């Protein structure tokens, strides 16, 4: 059975994917715990699974599912967005994590320029990875939620494992995710958090009409949105930069006309290999897609970079185009029930650390060779252990 995932490399997609689109666009495949699932790797394929909600993200965690890789959290965790929307959550926590929050945009530029300051100040090379994309999504995160700045960098410790895609289950996992939990339910009883999502989610914990809710989901909400949010756009920033750092001209054209940033991040998106894996559906019916009968309590994994690459929806698809007339119908967020909630804010950070990055540091250019870069193996995301650069 072929493998999945073919490759931890984030900066080239394998030609296989190409080659496996065409003929079987959906296709059988052995996932790292040994279980079986379908790969769907066209954009019409693919768009179709996201939109039918019989193919289930809640159900993957059901016991005796098969699976992609390990569980790393709790199995409510993985139906965390629901859980949020019976408990009357869903408004508050697409207010916190909102771009426009005021003084949000200028903070993330202050807080871009100010690492990229330091980065020149210190010399080349610089690794924009650890000490500038990283640092700016757990700086955001922090805003956002309303917690310390200082406790930021001890909650980033746990994404190295959290975030691991593995074939069997991870002991560091349960340990990092009690003490993030207990740290989470110790800022809810601080009444000097006022501030974010969780000055927010405070507030709504003492008044007793959401008595119903649970200490334990309070605290689940922060940890989760935290890792989730930092991780990807941590992770997206990363290999986004190296996407442009490997376009000069691209590169060169943004610094001149800053007003095609926007659309430079869509495409960035767009073809950006930031997710390791197929994202997971259990079929809860027996389904058609495709030529394949998929059938009840069977795991389908949809691959991101299958639908983005297609050119029978995207012509020229490993071009970075600023002109297409579509351009936000990439599946860079996902699509249906589960669409990304942190999808404007992923743009906004990406958007102002790049703006910020090609105003500082214009002649930006790896300082190292690309086959140096050190990927990141068994984990949800494709990244560089570092990003060497000079400018
Ligand atoms: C460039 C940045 C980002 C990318 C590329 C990204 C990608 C994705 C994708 C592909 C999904 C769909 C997963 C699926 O259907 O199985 C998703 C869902 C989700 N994202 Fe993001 N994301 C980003 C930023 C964020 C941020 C900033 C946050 C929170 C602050 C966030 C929180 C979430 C949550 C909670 C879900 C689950 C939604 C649901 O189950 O209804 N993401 N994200
Ligand atoms: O954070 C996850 C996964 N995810 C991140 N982006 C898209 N999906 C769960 N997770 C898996 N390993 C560690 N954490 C998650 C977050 C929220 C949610 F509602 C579901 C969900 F699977």
């Amino acid at each position: 059975l072929l493998e999945v995932p073919f490759s931890a490399r984030g900066d080239r997609i394998p030609d296989a994917v190409a080659e496996l689109r065409t003929r079987e666009p959906i296709r059988k495949v052995r996932t790292i715990t040994g279980a079986e699932a379908w790969l769907v790797s066209s954009y019409a394929l693919c768009t179709q699974v996201l939109e039918d909600r019989r193919f289930s993200m809640k159900e993957t965690a059901a016991a005796g599912a098969p699976r992609l890789n390990a569980l790393t959290v709790p199995p409510e965790v993985v139906n965390n967005m629901g859980n949020i929307a019976d408990a009357g959550l869903r408004k508050a926590v697409m207010k916190a994590i909102t771009p426009k929050a005021p003084g949000l945009e200028q903070f993330l530029r202050d807080t871009a320029n100010s690492l990229l300051d330091n980065l020149i100040t210190e010399g080349a090379p610089a690794d924009l990875r650890n000490d500038f994309a990283d640092p700016l999504a757990t700086a955001l995160h922090c805003k956002v939620l309303g917690i310390p700045q200082e406790d930021g960098p001890k909650l980033f410790r746990s994404l190295s494992i959290a975030f691991m895609s593995s074939a069997d289950p991870i002991p560091a996992a349960k340990i990092n995710w009690d003490r993030d939990i207990e740290y989470m339910a110790g800022i809810l009883e601080n009444p000097n958090i006022t501030t974010g999502l969780m000055g927010e989610l405070s507030r709504l914990r003492k008044d007793p009409a959401y008595s119903h809710v649970s200490d334990e989901l309070f605290a689940t909400i922060g940890v989760t949105f935290f890792g989730a949010g930092v991780i990807s756009t941590g992770s997206f920033l990363t290999t986004a930069l190296i996407s442009l750092i490997q376009r000069p001209q691209l590169r060169n054209l943004l610094h001149e006309k800053p007003e095609l940033i926007p659309a430079g991040v869509e495409e960035l998106l767009r073809i950006n290999l930031s997710f390791a894996d197929g994202l997971p559906r259990l079929a809860t019916a027996d389904i058609q897609v495709g030529d394949v009968l998929v059938r009840k309590g069977e795991l389908v994994l949809v691959l991101l970079e299958g639908a983005n690459f297609d050119p029978e929806h995207f012509p020229n698809p490993g071009s970075i185009e600023l002109d297409r007339p579509n351009p936000t119908s990439h599946l860079a967020f996902g699509r249906g029930q589960h669409f990304c909630p942190g999808s404007a804010l992923g743009r906004r950070h990406a958007q102002i650390g790049i703006e910020a990055l090609l105003k500082k540091m214009p002649g930006v250019d790896l300082a190292v060779p690309i086959d140096q870069l050190v990927w990141r193996t068994r984990f949800q995301r494709r990244i560089p252990e570092r990003l060497p650069v000079l400018w």
